[PDB]
């Protein structure tokens, strides 16, 4: 709380600071689309590469400033950690030879989420449902795991591409979950060799489908139940009192 | 409010006027189906072309009359603006050389929506949900935008048809959203060259799917919550009073 | 109400009568599966053909008896009319030369629905939702109709199989509604010739999808609202009284 | 209740016993994944085969102990019966020559469900919805059965792979239910020979789809109705009393 501390603290926390960052993101966003065209890149490429290095500099300063202001409270904020790791990624230099990190640089456009509070509320809303499903996700994954193992050893030898490997079978089973080509592309070919392959995949399709629908039904109905508790208690004690 | 004004105002606003338009639309509707058959067109084509020019004349008169009656209130009515722009389109002549406008002429059948009030209520109902989703739509589109950029530069060089271009990648990503052939048609081919391509598309499939379902769940549950507020207040103050 | 009338009326209305019919249906049901195997048919075919003619005789008698008992009240009962028309179909003889009616004979197994009251309740439940959707169905069909006409004339000339005809276009548009191969099978081929074909089908996919989901959401939420009216009135007037 | 009985009864019922089993399952689970790699199997295969025989021994002892403790109450517990039949399967020796039972051995990983009570609650939750649907399932299956018979005899002769047989037709009809390639893969080929085949499959697609959605809607709305009964009674009699 020194006098130097509050100097920067009043900047960082200013609406102009936030607004300025958003301007940059929206600008670097448009810039990253244009960088997609080799035509544009041949003409104006050096400009954009610099604007890019400019922006990432600013964002590094910015993240350093917020760390001064917020201190340990910054590394316990998920939105700040995200901003951190996105900016960290952008710093690993293009010479790294692993172009994956060059492409991951686009994740900085997600600042337009962490910085706009109406976006934060949505993402928070969406994510909020997930912790109640962790056990169902675990059940589903165990299920996938068991069936991946059985598939690999029923079909891996004749169908190595689809089932030669735990991973390949996981992949194929996820594909059948989405029902994408599950019969013409997978199970019908399978059955020219394993005529009962349908006894594996149909029940797999039933379970996995039943569970997902039931997840959604339970979420709606159990929420409506809580809304009803809060209304019961209110009505019932405006009557008692 | 002159005496000439109300002369036409009583026509325009008459049930017979409305009924007459609907008759025409339903007639021009049947006519536009028959115009689809070259057989029919070879026999009776000139008849229909004229009936068509007739109807569009009437509709132009009609729209002019409603503008006299309603004045500035007409250009603040979305149903009137629609009727306007559909009739405007039909006026651009067949010589224009841009047959798109010739085909857009079919949109005049949508008068059967703007003119029948039971239809207006449905469309109004449906559209009513949209303004609350604008922020989610924006989040989704930003998401698509970020992933379109990463895809274009991970896969555009070897897969120009599916990913050579921001637009092509947008297209393909929408296709994967609907899950149409996402694995046999897209990701499996992709992985003969980029074995980890599944680390891109599966999480993309999870997010986009999770969000859409969660949109629907939130709409049902948040509405049921409002219905519960209005019932709380009623019950609670018939008790207080 | 004569003494002969009630003689048969007590049979027709007896539990044994109903039970007997169900036995027959379940028996003719098993029989119609076995008739599917040419092996079985070569061995036991003449037996089954007769059992079949037997059963349809009985059912004709049965339907005649119920008409005596129920009189005009029988032709105002949808379950009876169904039983009627299914038995009518079975009477048109195999010599007719239109094997469609030979196959429609299988519809008599649906007696196992019209005769078992737990089934009747389900089907009644399901059908009950439909009259409230008639206007939405009409909107959807008008929509399909307008888009079928535009598609036929944008794409019918180069793509006669998918769009050469109002009917063909209806078909294809229903296929795109279910999203079956809409992109790899239809729109991607289309775009090698009409690069903007995506401006037609994507918005078509949005509308048709939006509407169906919104139909379901409205049904759940509007029902929950009615359940809330009936509970309001009860609570509110046990308080008033 | 002898003194020897309670000796083992206190073990079986101990938290350490349960915990120990779970450790084993999670260990044999990891082991069954590694057994998937021929590389690993060539190096460490004999180890795993023994660990496997070890674990199944333990589980046999374990199941015998729980039978002593629980007696007839064990064969009326579905979770115990499952554990039983999974362990029974594992006992049939590898010499049996029916490798299906060798693969079914993986089902022992489902102990991680029967033994962890948070999992039991989920599966119990999910299964709980099913008994109310039995009649709808029956209606659906009758429906499939009737349509399988009609399809087999309309299309079995020209399309033996898809419809030559009651079973083949069942399969294909389930495929059309999931909408997987129903048009490009099935109905479009069908219509080059049977131009009206769409009069069969489209209504089939409507019914089967309508029913499934309606099942889900009814489940949500009928539950919300019960939640409303329990809240009515509470509110209404805190007012009466
Ligand atoms: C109602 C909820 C439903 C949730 C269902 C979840 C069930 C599990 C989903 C798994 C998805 C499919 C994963 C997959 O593709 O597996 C690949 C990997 C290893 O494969 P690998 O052999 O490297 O590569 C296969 C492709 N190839 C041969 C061309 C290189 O295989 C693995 O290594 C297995 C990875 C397991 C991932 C578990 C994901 C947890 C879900 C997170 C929750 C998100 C909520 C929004
Ligand atoms: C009862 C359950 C208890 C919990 C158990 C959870 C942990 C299980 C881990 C099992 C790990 C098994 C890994 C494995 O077998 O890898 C197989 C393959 C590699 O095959 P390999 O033949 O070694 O490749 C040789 C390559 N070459 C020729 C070039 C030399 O590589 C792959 O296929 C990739 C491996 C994907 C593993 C996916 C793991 C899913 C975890 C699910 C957890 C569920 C918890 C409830
Ligand atoms: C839960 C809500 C979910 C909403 C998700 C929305 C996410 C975004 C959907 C985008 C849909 C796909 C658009 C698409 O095809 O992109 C094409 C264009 C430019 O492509 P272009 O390169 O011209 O042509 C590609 C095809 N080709 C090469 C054969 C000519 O690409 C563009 O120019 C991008 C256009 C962006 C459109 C944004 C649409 C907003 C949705 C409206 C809300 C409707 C509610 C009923
Ligand atoms: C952090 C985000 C901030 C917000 C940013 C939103 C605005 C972004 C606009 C980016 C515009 C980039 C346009 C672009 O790169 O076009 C690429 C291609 C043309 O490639 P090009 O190589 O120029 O074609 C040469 C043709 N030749 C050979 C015959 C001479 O043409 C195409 O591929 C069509 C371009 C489709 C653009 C789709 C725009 C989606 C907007 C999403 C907005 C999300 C807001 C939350
Ligand atoms: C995990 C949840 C993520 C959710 C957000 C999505 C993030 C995006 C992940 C993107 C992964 C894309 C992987 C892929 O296959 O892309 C292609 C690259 C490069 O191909 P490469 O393997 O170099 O083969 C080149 C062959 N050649 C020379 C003949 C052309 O392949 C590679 O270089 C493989 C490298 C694997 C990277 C793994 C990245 C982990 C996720 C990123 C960090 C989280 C951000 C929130
Ligand atoms: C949320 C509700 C969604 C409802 C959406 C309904 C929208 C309309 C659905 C239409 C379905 C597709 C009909 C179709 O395939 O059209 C074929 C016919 C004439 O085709 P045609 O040229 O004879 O044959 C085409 C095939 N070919 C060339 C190989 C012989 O084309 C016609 O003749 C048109 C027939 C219009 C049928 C209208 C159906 C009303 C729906 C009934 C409600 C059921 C509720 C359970
Ligand atoms: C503003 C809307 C007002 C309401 C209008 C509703 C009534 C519309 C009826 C239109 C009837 C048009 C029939 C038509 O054009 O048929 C075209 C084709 C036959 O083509 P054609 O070239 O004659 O075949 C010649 C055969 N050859 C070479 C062997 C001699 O045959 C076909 O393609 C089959 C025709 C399918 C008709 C589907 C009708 C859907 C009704 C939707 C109603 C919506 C109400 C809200
Ligand atoms: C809203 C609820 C929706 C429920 C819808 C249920 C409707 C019926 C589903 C039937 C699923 C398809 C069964 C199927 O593939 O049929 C095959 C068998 C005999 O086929 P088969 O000729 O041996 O083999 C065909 C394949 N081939 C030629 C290559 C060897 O065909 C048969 O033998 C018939 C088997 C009937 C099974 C009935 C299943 C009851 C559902 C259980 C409820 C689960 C709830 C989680
Ligand atoms: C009104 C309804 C009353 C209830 C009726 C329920 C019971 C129906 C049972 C019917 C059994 C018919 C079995 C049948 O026809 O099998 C046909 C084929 C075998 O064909 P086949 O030509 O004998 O094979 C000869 C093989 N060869 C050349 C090597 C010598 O093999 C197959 O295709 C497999 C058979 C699949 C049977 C699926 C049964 C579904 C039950 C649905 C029950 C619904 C209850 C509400
Ligand atoms: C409308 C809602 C219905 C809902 C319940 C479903 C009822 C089932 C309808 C079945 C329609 C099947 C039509 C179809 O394409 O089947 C094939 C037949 C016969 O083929 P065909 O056209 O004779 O060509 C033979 C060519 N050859 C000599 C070289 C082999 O094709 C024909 O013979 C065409 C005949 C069209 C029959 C139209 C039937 C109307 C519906 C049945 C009455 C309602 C029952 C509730
Ligand atoms: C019952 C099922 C599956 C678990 C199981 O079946 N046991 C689980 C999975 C997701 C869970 C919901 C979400 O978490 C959101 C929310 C959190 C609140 O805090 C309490 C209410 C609510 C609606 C949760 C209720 C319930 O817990 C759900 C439906
Ligand atoms: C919560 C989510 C997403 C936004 C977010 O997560 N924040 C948004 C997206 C669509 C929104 C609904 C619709 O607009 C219809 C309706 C308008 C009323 O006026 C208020 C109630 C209701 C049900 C809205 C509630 C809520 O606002 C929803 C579910
Ligand atoms: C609002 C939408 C579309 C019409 C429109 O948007 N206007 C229509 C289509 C189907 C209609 C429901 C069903 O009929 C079943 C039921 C009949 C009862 O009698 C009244 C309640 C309920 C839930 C109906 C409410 C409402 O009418 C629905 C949702
Ligand atoms: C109405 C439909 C179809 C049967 C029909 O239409 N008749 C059937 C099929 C599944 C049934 C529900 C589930 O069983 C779960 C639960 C059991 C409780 O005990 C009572 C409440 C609830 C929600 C049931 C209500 C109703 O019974 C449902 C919706
Ligand atoms: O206590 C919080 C502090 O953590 C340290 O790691 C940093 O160097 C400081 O700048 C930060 O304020």
């Amino acid at each position: 709380g020194s006098h130097m501390y509050l100097r920067i603290t009043n900047i960082v926390e200013s609406s102009f600071f936030t607004k300025f960052i958003i301007y940059l993101v929206v600008l670097n966003g448009i810039t990253m689309g244009l960088e997609t065209s080799k035509t544009f890149m041949q003409s104006f490429g050096v400009y954009t590469t610099l604007f890019n290095q400019i922006v990432i500099t600013i964002f590094t300063i910015e993240i350093i400033l917020r760390i001064y202001v917020h201190r340990i409270s910054f590394f316990k904020d998920p939105w700040s950690l995200f901003d951190f790791f996105v900016v960290a990624i952008s710093l690993v230099p293009t010479s790294s030879g692993f172009e994956i990190l060059r492409v991951l640089r686009v994740l900085r456009l997600f600042r337009l989420v962490t910085a706009v509070p109406q976006m934060r509320k949505i993402v928070s809303a969406l994510i909020s449902v997930i912790p109640g499903m962790l056990s169902v996700i675990a059940l589903m994954t165990l299920f996938f795991y068991i069936f991946a193992i059985m598939a690999t050893q029923l079909f891996g030898e004749r169908f190595p591409e689809w089932f030669g490997t735990l991973g390949e079978s996981f992949y194929t089973l996820f594909q059948v979950m989405t029902l994408e080509s599950w019969s013409m592309g997978i199970v019908r070919p399978l059955m020219e060799v394993y005529p009962y392959a349908w006894v594996f995949f149909i029940p797999f399709i039933f379970v996995v489908t039943f569970v997902m629908i039931n997840l959604v039904v339970a979420i709606i109905v159990d929420a409506m139940a809580i809304l009803n508790q809060k209304e019961e208690q209110h009505i019932i004690d405006e009557v008692q009192s």
